[PDB]
């Protein structure tokens, strides 16, 4: 499609960044990014053209976006922020989105790696390409950790010593806010987020950011816990699943204070039931745990765990005392149902007797 379009343009187009990574870890993806030596624009809109798709310009950044089915497509110009691919290339993060493969018709199925990108993607290894990364784009040092966290990588000798030195610059903190809020919000989305937590602990990263912060076991412990009963409950309920990436910052900020973890919950911009969970976790929590551990009837439970959100419920479950009871009410209690001829002789107050009967029935 592309190549025949290059050819035809005598430009030069190349899939490029972390979609080469991915293509080589053999990963599904349909969002593809290109980069062109010659007008990426012009490329992109002849592409459509001929798709009979719509495409959408960008002058500005020199850059056109079209969508192909849910194939979606990105098509950029080569620059040095005219310039070459390679350039093009240097000026990214990672060695493993350094790489880039060729579309045109010559050269198709050729990828080009000037750094050892490749050399360094066996070896489980997070490089950056120059020795000032870190400090030319702040954010590199949470993406880094956050890459070793997925991929199970480790940082080069290098990459680390430069790493914790902007760390220790303070680069963090004079960064500018809303990339490094996306960024983390970016962190949580993996499911080997923890692990990303674990380096993130490991080169204190949270302590430059989150105000007042710091770390000690308790917290871990019951991260690991977390893990523990989120990995059950995805397992058993499929259809009930939700975003558990909040639950564990929820128990980060868990110790903080309600106004400034209130101020930065608005400012990762969290969904409301995440702030509801957090609202009803400061102040009311206590006492549920409380009147949770007098209840002897399970009914009584029932009714103080309906109420509930989801999430309340999945964060009452790592208290050991009161795990039976929280598994209980999700595999047994909340199913249960009734039968009709008994609906109508109450009804010769309904909801009432409804709720007495559940009362008969549900402590058995």
């Amino acid at each position: 499609m592309v190549g025949q379009i290059a050819k035809e343009m005598g430009l030069r187009a190349y899939i490029v960044g972390g979609v080469v990574r991915d293509i080589l870890l053999g990963k599904e993806v349909w969002d593809v990014d290109f980069v062109v030596e010659g007008n990426a624009i012009e490329l992109a809109k002849e592409l459509a053209r001929r798709h009979g798709v719509n495409v959408h310009p960008f002058p500005e950044f020199g850059t056109a976006h079209l969508k192909i089915g849910k194939l979606k497509l990105e098509f950029a110009t080569a620059r040095r922020e005219p310039a070459s691919l390679k350039e093009d290339l240097i000026r990214r993060d990672f060695t493993i989105n350094a790489m880039a493969i060729s579309v045109n018709l010559e050269d198709y199925g050729t990828l080009i790696d000037y750094f050892g990108g490749l050399r360094d993607l066996k070896d489980k290894v997070i490089r950056v390409l120059h020795p000032v990364s870190f400090i030319e784009d702040p954010v590199r040092i949470l993406r880094a950790l956050r890459f070793a966290g997925r991929l199970n990588f480790k940082l080069s000798r290098s990459t680390e010593k430069l790493l914790k030195q902007a760390v220790n610059l303070g680069l963090l903190k004079e960064a500018p806010r809303g990339r490094l809020i996306n960024e983390i919000k970016l962190a949580l989305r993996e499911d080997r987020f923890l692990e990303i937590l674990e380096l993130y602990r490991k080169y204190r990263v949270l302590e430059e950011i989150i105000e007042g912060f710091q770390w000690n076991e308790k917290v871990l412990q019951k991260l690991y816990a977390l893990r523990k009963v989120v990995d059950w409950h995805a397992l058993e309920f499929s259809e009930e699943r939700i975003d558990y990436g909040w639950l564990y910052l929820l128990i980060l900020i868990s110790n903080l204070d309600y106004e400034r973890g209130k101020h930065f919950l608005e400012e990762m911009s969290a969904p409301s039931w995440v702030r509801e969970t957090y609202k009803f976790m400061k102040f009311k929590l206590g006492s549920l745990k409380e009147e949770l551990k007098k209840a002897k009837e399970n009914y009584e439970v029932y009714r103080l765990l309906k109420p509930l959100h989801t999430s309340v419920l999945l964060l009452l479950m790592l208290e050991e005392e009161l795990k039976e009871k929280i598994k209980l009410y999700l595999e047994k209690l909340r199913k249960v149902k009734l039968p009709k001829e008994k609906i109508e002789e109450l009804k010769k107050e309904l909801g009432e007797r409804i709720e007495e009967l559940k009362r008969e029935i549900m402590n058995k």
